[PDB]
């Protein structure tokens, strides 16, 4: 069987797999009940992406289609935004997946840039502004095909190629950001399918790890904070790679290259999440030179060493 | 051994701007200089010109706003810059210009964020920004660039942050994606290059991958086209097999149905021939990827595409 493998990257090196954006620290945080589902960066180790899970970096919560109504009066978010996938294919209600890949998978308040490039009578017009896309809006339904955005620009025209570029949150009063609160793909009073499935810790003492990024917010009191559990190039190798997964659990060493010396042990689960042995919140003080490698798989009684 | 990573055109992304690759471009000869400086890697997993590995980092800045300067320039918001990953910027580094720096002439449109330290710690703000790579404030290996906006909302010694989103046209501003900016500012010539490209066998032109990116205003087919993709660069820093010749053959297959569409050659430096006479826009299958086949010398002469 091809030997599984990580790829050698720094955290600087690495990026979010829910936000477009560098990882900026690993954190480890206290169990709480907590129901981790996120549905951007959810990959098995042996390379089966899974949830809203694709592979470019510039997918992740973005969306491409083209604008074909102004329900301005109807609803603050005016533009009607009817969605293709990303690489411009169209939409398939029918997949079994929860919504379009690469829609954001938490509730608040998306900021980016709304741009058209227009084909037509008046071919390669553009026009790009500020918007926003609400994750918890009546118009917020992905999976039916559709979301909504407002924007402080009339300068939008219909039926006409559109893209949404993601660039961080943005906070308002009846507006806070929990990034573990999936919004609702089809809409309000409707519950979602096609999940991945949540994950925890399933052993005394363990804490889930997360890459963490601080994104940029239009405004409002914010940390930022978006976690993933396996950065995105971890996600684009194991795609590549697809090595057998030899039992459910990867013991991975994070390592200090210059030293040669092994800082701390992890599990990384088949399903793809990491867990350590700690007790607290924690965010984790490492080397800038330092990363992850595979040791070897070890079975459902392998206890980690403190970290 | 040396290998391409199995991806398809819409699952690549520019390694000169943050895109997915929309198609892949032959063009006629014409004495371009191409020395873009994104995307530039060697096969075997050298870095080159201001290239990093993350699509986030391509055209985006890091930093703190420093001075604002209204009124003596219409770039008003002075962005005294970091690396990207946050360590200090070092103006002696044998680099063109810190990594991510934009290597096009134009109006690069984006949104400058901040989120504060110290005073009112955790208010941020994020507006709409455009950072002309022709100003004479446009000097990253200097150490700074400035950045204009609409808004008045920014706010001194704040970490700040640029993300790139596309162009913008406007009269005075065209956009020329091959001319490199003046990284040193005006009346400067730019140093630590990596060097032009160029077909140097009869009947060959360069194959890009091309993609046509968002524009705040104007008439533009928003074009960037780079000489290999992000994850193609990112593959062979991973991997860094050694080359064994100065061109790997390579060649575009149809998974599906096994066949080979057409052959192309990988040079050594990072860039791609193909044998072809006049522009063309590659009619290729949505499945199709190339592979690597064997190294081969430089004089080899490729099957007609």
């Amino acid at each position: 069987t091809k030997p599984f493998s990580l790829p050698i990257l720094t955290i600087s090196e690495l990026t979010n797999s829910r936000f477009p954006a560098p990882i900026d620290s690993l954190f480890t945080a206290q169990n709480n009940n907590l129901n981790v589902q996120c549905q951007n960066g959810r990959c098995t180790l042996d390379g089966e992406l899974q949830g809203t899970t694709q592979l470019l970096p510039s997918g992740i919560c973005a969306f491409r289609g083209r604008l074909t109504a102004d329900v301005d009066g109807s609803h603050d978010d005016r533009w009607h935004m009817q969605l293709t996938n990303l690489n411009g294919t169209p939409f398939d209600p029918t997949e079994d997946v929860p919504a379009p890949l690469g829609t954001p998978d938490f509730t608040g308040l998306l900021f980016g840039v709304a741009s058209q490039r227009n084909v037509g009578s008046n071919p390669n017009t553009t026009r790009a502004h500020e918007a926003v896309v609400s994750t918890t809006s009546s118009q917020f339904v992905p999976k039916l095909g559709s979301v909504n955005f407002g924007s402080t620009s009339t300068d939008f025209q219909l039926q006409q190629p559109t893209k949404f570029t993601p660039v961080g949150i943005k906070i308002e009063s009846g507006h806070e950001f929990d990034q573990w609160a999936l919004p609702r793909y089809s809409g309000h009073l409707t519950l979602n399918m096609n999940l991945a499935p949540p994950i925890a810790p399933n052993f005394p003492g363990e804490q889930l790890l997360f890459f963490r990024s601080n994104v940029p917010c239009a405004g409002g009191v914010s940390d930022g904070v978006i976690d993933c559990l396996l950065p995105q190039e971890w996600i684009q190798h194991f795609y590549q790679e697809s090595a057998p997964s030899q039992s459910d659990v990867a013991l991975i060493r994070y390592v200090n290259p210059d030293t040669g010396r092994t800082l701390f042990e992890a599990k990384l689960h088949r399903t793809g999440y990491i867990t350590v042995a700690h007790s607290g919140d924690y965010p984790l003080v490492v080397p800038s030179n330092g990363y992850f490698r595979f040791d070897s798989w070890v079975n459902q009684f392998y206890s980690l060493a403190p970290m």
